[PDB]
DNA sequence: CTTCTCACACCTTTGAAGTGG
DNA sequence: CCACTTCAAAGGTGTGAGAA
């Protein structure tokens, strides 16, 4: 059998781990009863938990260029859909002490509405009023510049929806419309744009070349290879 | 005639508990 | 305590036929 913890239990365990890396029997016991768990489960968790001018760099840019020169298409679902390739970046030139906030947003590329026929995209009208507006704040926000610069920053959890009445907080886009992602860095007491990451939101794939590019590169689509 | 929705097979990832050091 | 690994559920993908 498999046992899962509550978002509450996990979060509280996470909040303490960010304060203390090790616990003592009394510290372990008191937390367990608060979390309505046994001391052993808490014990195991912490053991398990222990392992594992500003310049921004888009990693795996090569894969984006592969998609880019073909015409980047992105699937949007009512429930929300991941971006492939994943928007991972490395940031440098930050203040180690200063706390920052990383977030993403996706703005319209143009003012046209496209369609795909005979291996060709064509403006078949004006862009629909793209509303409302939503941002994607990175989970690790807010954190010090030292944390952001420590390793890569992954925006892979970002999900895309076509549901204008989405109750989950995913960035809402209009299907059959071209879009451009933007990275923003803010403080607490700069915008970086990559034209190659520009895409078109779709409800289903058009050019199978894009489709083939995804399958041979997306680990989850490994079930569809020859 | 276009564009969007859904179950299902197939896959990776995840996390707590297990084992031995 | 470490560092591995089980093991089953969770989650991500695209496909194809049907739906507004």
């Amino acid at each position: 059998p498999r046992v899962l913890f509550s978002q509450a239990q996990v979060y509280e365990l996470e909040r303490r781990f960010k304060q203390q890396r090790y616990l003592s029997a009394p510290e372990r016991d008191q937390l367990a009863s608060v979390l309505k768990l046994t001391s052993t489960q808490v014990k195991i968790w912490f053991q398990n938990r222990r392992y594992k001018g500003i310049k921004v760099f888009l990693h795996e840019r090569e894969l984006w260029l592969k998609f880019h020169e073909v015409g980047t298409e992105m699937i949007i679902t009512k429930a929300g859909r991941r971006m492939f390739p994943s928007y991972k970046v490395k940031v440098t030139g930050l203040n180690p002490k200063t706390k920052y906030i990383l977030l993403m947003d996706i703005v319209p590329a143009d003012d046209h509405r496209y369609k795909f026929a005979d291996n060709k995209w064509s403006v078949t009208g004006k862009a629909e009023p793209a509303m409302p507006g939503r941002l994607y704040v990175h989970p690790d926000s807010p954190a010090t510049g030292a944390h952001w610069m420590r390793q890569l920053v992954s925006f892979q959890k970002l999900k895309l929806t076509n549901n204008h009445l989405d109750p989950f907080g995913h960035i809402i886009l209009n299907s059959m419309h071209k879009y451009q992602p933007r990275l923003h860095i803010v403080k607490a007491d700069s915008t970086h744009v990559f034209p190659e990451t520009a895409f078109i939101a779709v409800t289903s794939y058009q050019n199978h070349k894009i489709t083939q590019l995804k399958i041979e590169n997306n680990p989850f689509a490994k079930g569809f290879r020859g």
